[PDB]
């Protein structure tokens, strides 16, 4: 499944090595989301299978091709700390246990919904 | 000064049509921001003035080559509602009046932080 590695690609992260800025500056960059300083990237901690879980009864639907995760994840939020959209790249990490949003195609996750949650 | 209109084409906009998702959705078009869907970018309603202000004595540096103002701003974030990357693309808008934060470059602004803000 192409837009499901892509996925994983930009946001599974299982055991991340510090979860702090640099973290993110690093991951960024071996994730191939640096082209430009994309501002917002949250790589999530945790087994593909409980990820995968949000698109079926472990999520609720959350407006059109979202849905809320129904339990907490272990989060970090890359967030751009620059002037410049040219790379390198610098980050600020943000740690977070919370509920995720995530764009599910046929049973898969897709995409990250990277808007706040309180 | 490139970087200072790439800047008040990304987000400037004194008098918004409206401020909801549909003015999020046209804007981000309008804007050239959606040749993959940018996932978060806040428009600014106020003078260019007032903004260019916070790159001086109306802002206090935060952090390299970043300035949090010292007055708040009418601002709309748009934040990517979709699970497709593909344009068209979907946006939520969200209204607040806060303090914002911009990278600036010899007394302009040139980028704008789009961090959570409390
Ligand atoms: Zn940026
Ligand atoms: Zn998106």
């Amino acid at each position: 499944d192409s837009r499901y590695t892509k996925f994983l690609t930009q946001h599974y992260d299982a055991k991340p090595k510090g979860r702090d800025d640099r973290y993110c500056e690093s991951m960024m960059v071996k994730r191939k989301l640096t082209s430009f300083c994309k501002d917002v990237n949250t790589f999530i901690h945790d087994t593909k299978n409980n990820i995968k879980a949000i698109c079926g009864k472990k999520g609720s639907p959350y407006g059109r091709n979202l849905r809320i995760s129904k339990s907490h994840f272990q989060v970090t939020t890359c967030t751009h700390k620059g002037r410049s959209p040219r790379p390198p790249c610098r980050y600020r990490a943000s740690k977070g246990f919370r509920y995720i949003i995530i764009g599910c195609e046929n049973g898969w996750p897709v995409h990250f919904d990277e808007s706040f949650i309180s």
